[PDB]
């Protein structure tokens, strides 16, 4: 079924610290692996997901193939989830723009298809 997707400019900034998100420290935290947002291998395909409950979630680092059909073209990206969202995905604007052929701001919130894939697809 579809999940909601919106953008959050927090993730657009490469120099942001992994210590600022839910997937910071602890057994499942990403801060040792990827100290900054820009270091995640799929950047700027990064964001928050409701799959991540909060700190130390085992869903930290999950890799998702996210698909959206707009103006008769289906577009897909692979994205790493690094933070908690209340409802579906909150992603870097740049990622939403890629998903939507540059319509992220114009759309604001969309329904996407999401499929988790292996961590390795995203370089994790």
């Amino acid at each position: 079924g579809a999940v909601q997707l919106r953008f959050d400019n927090t993730y657009d900034n490469a120099s942001g610290s992994m210590n600022t998100v839910a997937c910071s420290t602890g057994a499942n935290g990403l801060s040792q692996r990827f100290p900054t947002f820009g270091s995640v291998p799929t950047f700027p395909h990064i964001g928050a997901s409701s799959d991540i409950g909060g700190f130390n979630s085992p869903a930290c680092g999950n890799c998702y193939t996210i698909s959206f059909t707009f103006q008769g073209v289906t577009r897909s990206i692979n994205l790493v989830a690094i933070d908690h969202a209340g409802n579906g995905f909150n992603v870097a604007q740049a990622a939403m723009d890629e998903l939507t052929n540059g319509n992220a701001v114009a759309l604001g919130t969309i329904d996407v298809q999401s499929q988790q894939v292996a961590r390795s697809v995203c370089g994790l």
